[PDB]
């Protein structure tokens, strides 16, 4: 059954499962410090008594794996890297690394010192490891832990993260894009309720083979959840396209301009329908950023796109691939 079965010692080693499989596990220089045999196995989820259970938009994203000896406590954190078979990138939906320590009862992987750290935790290893975006095109996870528990798995989810903002007001950023920011005044919301600022960063690489050089694009940014009215304007500061910032093509106000604003207003994990809207809202530009308002929760996208009645018709086929 083991697709990995390996001897290390304190000077650490690795070892890649088949092809077919994709496994890889990276035990570095000082965390194993006796001799020790190191092995994964899959693991059927029917043979599971009590598999993870999975709210409405849930799924296992990849195989669950036994890694051995099970309980392996390791000095500092070694690495496995596990293909994954998500059907979706990342927009609303997130990979997370859950274990079980006995099968029963299933978590949320925490590593303190993660992908940051990649360099201190090779502790001067003579292996290489991929980046996070070579990673992400390789459809490949990365686990980062200091033991073995019985079961590791990839999940795929609506993105969990949020923030509370009541009548008081206050202001949300994103995890992943910095200068994405929304500002809700003091009467925005009657409530304290729960919200997410999910900006999507969109890879020039991905826009230049879809649509070479006839656009270019900010990052997508949702006010989730969507299908809500705000009482007060609430307040979007968008970085804006990369070829705006560099030399703006016009002034960017009014109609004409080849700097379109997107929305889309429709629900859904993943769906859009976008419409433009340049030139029904007032954009002031600072800090390399569009500064608007909106008295709705939904998906805003900006294009430098000069071709401007096919805006609509290039966001379209770029979401549908993002
Ligand atoms: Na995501």
């Amino acid at each position: 059954g083991f697709l990995v079965s390996f001897m290390v010692d304190a000077r650490g080693g690795s070892m890649r499962g088949s092809r077919h499989n994709g496994l890889r596990v990276v035990i570095p220089p000082r965390t194993c410090a006796a001799p020790t045999r190191i092995t994964c196995r899959l693991v059927k989820p029917q043979k599971l008594s009590t598999p993870p259970p999975l709210a409405e938009e849930e799924g296992l994203a990849s195989r669950i794996i036994a890694l051995g000896p099970t309980g392996a406590q390791f000095l500092s954190p070694v690495i496995v890297e596990i293909p994954h078979f998500a059907s979706h990138g990342r927009g609303d939906r997130e990979l997370v690394v859950l274990r079980s320590e006995n099968g029963s009862v299933w978590k949320e992987h925490r590593s303190r010192y993660g992908e940051s750290y990649l360099d201190q935790i090779l502790n001067g290893m003579d292996e290489e490891l991929g980046s996070l975006e070579e990673l992400e095109k390789k459809r490949v996870c990365r686990i980062i832990t200091t033991d073995f528990p019985l079961y590791f798995v990839i999940m795929s989810r609506l993105c969990q993260d949020y923030d509370i903002i009541g009548p008081e007001g206050g202001s949300l950023k994103s995890k992943l894009v910095p200068l994405v920011q929304a500002t809700f005044p003091e009467n925005a919301v009657t409530k304290r309720v729960k919200l997410a600022l999910q900006a999507q960063p969109v890879p020039d690489e991905l826009v230049t083979k879809l649509l070479g050089n006839q656009a270019t694009f900010s990052p997508i940014v949702t006010v989730e959840p969507r299908r809500r009215k705000f009482h007060r304007p609430i307040g979007l500061r968008i970085p804006l396209p990369p070829s705006w910032t560099d030399n703006p093509r016009d002034s960017g106000e009014g109609d004409t301009t080849s700097l379109r604003l997107l929305c889309s207003v429709i629900g859904g994990t993943d769906q859009a329908q976008w419409e433009d809207i340049t030139g029904t809202t007032k954009l002031v530009y600072a800090n390399e950023c569009a500064n608007f308002t909106t008295n709705v929760s939904a998906r805003f996208w900006l294009s430098d796109c000069p071709r401007t009645a096919e805006a609509v018709n290039f966001a379209t086929l770029l979401y549908k691939e993002l």
